[PDB]
């Protein structure tokens, strides 16, 4: 990667629908060059797909958690339980994280009874669990994970 | 909103390069129709944009932190706290939740220099903090927050 | 339910033995309107029952506490302890709450011995039972559960 | 109050609404003494009052919470910021207790937006706040303070 | 016990060899009356005894601690774990208190090592401890348990 | 001090009503040497004094507590937080310990109002202090500060 | 020792290749009585060795970090958790503390993912341990263990 | 730094005097070689040094603590307290750590005395420490800093 893939990533960061003739414009570089470099990009695994951004709201996840979720000792039990944290639907993000040394868990749904039953339900039954302790999101101040260039 | 929305989705937070034919195909709909629909969820706001989803360690972003803030009480210190952070480079999350009652802020750098200069730094030195825990981000076991749809 | 329920209820929570005639003549309607509402009201299940507000002082009532309960992660053991939890003699509250993600406890006594016999030797038998952290309340500032319309 | 007035109030405490024939059928005595009784308990003030018991999820009292707030020490502040949080409106409980010698505070309001605006911001305003830790309640297992007779 | 109790008391519980005619004439009293008094309160076992107040630095007291120890629940744990902790050689105060629900254990040694072998070692060892946690007391502003009338 | 010192102090810890013919008969020496120790001891200060122990309970000292209290950095305020600890009515033990860094008050009341006018109120109108967490003692498994050797 | 040795030490903890003649100069001694003085030193173990102080940066160990263990109780587990976090490549510190009754754990390594697999790895497969901490440094301000002697 | 390098580095950061000879012939290089390369090191800064191991027990320095220390945040006071917190004599080691975001203390003094003239007093006047814990190790299962190299 150079100069240029960053400011093309730099853009398809925010809006993969621009088409290659504006990017060339603002970039100032040969259409075919940018194609070139975009299936490079891809290629190589910089570029690993093309999502569309949708609205929570719109499918009405109101109920936003962040989990905090510390693991009994031994054997492979962090490992397995990683896991399993990560493969409960609603759970979009999983981190194993120093300090607490645990796991943080990013999860949505719609309702409390939603989330009692998908979410806590199934982590209050899983043996390597400790403790959790689940925080609810009142506010979204920002979410840009899309954004990793600054 | 409707059921056959649902399933556009469904696809288009996966994959948004998914040619009209082909999802026209999977779903077995009028390439038009779907066409329409599309539209109609942008211009409604469901779908709020495309973007190309880049792999951070392509861009070197090593240093991976999740920090909670305690705020310091009174005025509007606390909406003013969760601005003054959403606005720091490198921060692409900042939560406002209920338990601790604070903030979680998620961040991304290359190294802890960096983290240390614009991040810990910046966070210091702003009034309203009464109180800043990081948690470094040993292992990412799933962050998939394009999925909205399970 | 409608606006008339509303002010309706607003009255019987405060004071249940507030005649028909003088509710009749607050809202200005029908005495024999309001005792249908009344009875459609109960019918329903909006109204569950009517109570006399009985002084805790005046029955001697003075260890009052507030109790943490942290449970044991696994089969059943969570939704288990609540159930043992909330016939305790003297316990009249018990709510599973996130955060510390575990239950809170509110329970009544005349001296602390009682409170030792029936609530914690109780307490501490229970396996299921990690952690009970019990916060002894000094003064009621306030406690009108009755009042759910203000 | 003796051996009789217990078994009058272990029935008020339930159901306010039985007739007194009913009741003095019941304890087995003269249906006068029962009034009579049941008048001097209502003047020394041990029955304080007879509410009607509204279920909250008739009123779409969904969003819960338990909030434990600590104080600045000093002047006055304690005693004034326990008076302060019982006037706010959705606040039915305000115990002040030892251990964290804090405030434990109990509301219900019908949604996460209502609890922002009417409970959250007032409280982050007040000055003699040293810190507020809110506790989502998922599931009442019991909620009864009228039995104050077990 | 009466008034003239109450003033032998708040004597003997600072200095018990205040011969009984410096004493009968501070409160004003016949010897004979004084003596008497003097002898019904041990009979009824108010003064429980007469000790000698000895200087722990003198004894080269100079380890001192304060532990809070919390109890795996369960069957009789919590209890004996109380008893084995009073009989430690070097404890004087075992306490079980509400807050953290566990128990305050005051001990004083010579040293560190002796601290290790006699308390620590002891107290690792046994099953029905959950956690331990030892504050090392390095200043003792007021230390007089004696004075039960202020 | 010798081992014989030791062994009339052991003895004098436990009951200091104990005749020097009985003392004497015990550990086989001369009456009027025992006589002499005994007052070479007070003279250097090894035995301070001699107490009545007088029974709690029999003062109806019921309320009692173990508060620790975090004190604000600075200046002097440490040093002068003890020092107001010390002289609260009630309070017989203040401790200056590391950990927590803070002080541990041991005090004794007859009742939850006494404790809240005469302890709590004061220490909450204390600048100084920071934080304060009182543990209400339910249980004395033992209290000998007397004996100091074992 | 006496005072002479000591100057000796102050000198020699800081620098070891100051020749004979230089600190014979300045402590004004003869180099055979300091050559002999060293020597005792060593003999009687106050000198047990001779390092060289190497920059980790030079060996790239830029993840450094300080943890803190809590162990089960019971048996000997204790003592057997400490030494084998002892023996862990990349850890050059273990402490037993009062206060966490823990231990604190200091170790480097050359980047997160070494550290993982050597250290993190490790410490989670123990059985003894109940719970572990990792607070990454971020910046080391001082870390001179050499200098015994102020 | 190449592979030779790294053995002559982790024979000198066990026993910097051990004779060129000796090394030479372990390592199997011409001495003239091998006493550039030490050369070299030093110039370049890999060896920064030579110092005596000084066994602290020899000193008599009994005291050893490990302190957390949390910073009042703003303006410089964080980078500000760390310098402060250096020049504390008997203080050895500050590092600034995530987690409790916050800094560790190393110190050993002779006494406990020592350590609250020297280390506490001082540490309790400075403005910017918001609170300080501090940790008495009882036991040093290791403290080799010097090795870097396993
Ligand atoms: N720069 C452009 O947009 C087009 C350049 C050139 N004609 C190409 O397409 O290869
Ligand atoms: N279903 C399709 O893919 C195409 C349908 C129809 N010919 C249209 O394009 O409107
Ligand atoms: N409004 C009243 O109080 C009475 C109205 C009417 N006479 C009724 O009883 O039905
Ligand atoms: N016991 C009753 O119900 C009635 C008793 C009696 N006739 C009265 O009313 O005074
Ligand atoms: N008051 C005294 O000291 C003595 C009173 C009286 N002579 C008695 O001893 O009984
Ligand atoms: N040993 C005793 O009790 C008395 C010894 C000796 N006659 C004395 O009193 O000095
Ligand atoms: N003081 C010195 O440096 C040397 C003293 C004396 N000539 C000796 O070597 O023993
Ligand atoms: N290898 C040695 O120890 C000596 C090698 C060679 N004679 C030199 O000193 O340069
Ligand atoms: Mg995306
Ligand atoms: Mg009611
Ligand atoms: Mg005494
Ligand atoms: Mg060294």
């Amino acid at each position: 990667m150079d100069e240029i893939d960053l400011r093309i990533l730099k853009i398809l960061q925010y809006n993969a629908k621009y088409s290659l003739d504006e990017i060339a414009r603002e970039i100032r570089i040969p259409k075919s060059t940018l194609s070139y470099r975009i299936k490079k990009l891809e290629k190589d695994g910089v570029i690993k797909g093309y999502y569309a951004y949708i609205n929570p709201a719109s499918l009405n996840l109101d109920y936003i958690v962040i989990t905090s979720v510390k693991a009994k000792y031994g054997k492979n039990y962090h490992v397995e339980l990683g896991n399993k944290l990560a493969q409960i639907p609603g759970v979009w993000g999983v981190y194993f994280v120093l300090g607490d040394n645990d796991f943080i868990v990013m999860a949505r749904y719609k309702t409390r009874e939603e989330f009692m039953e998908k979410f806590l339900e199934r982590v209050m039954s899983i043996p390597e669990v400790e403790r959790a302790s689940t925080q609810v999101v009142v506010k979204i101040i920002k979410e840009s994970p899309n954004i990793v260039i600054f």
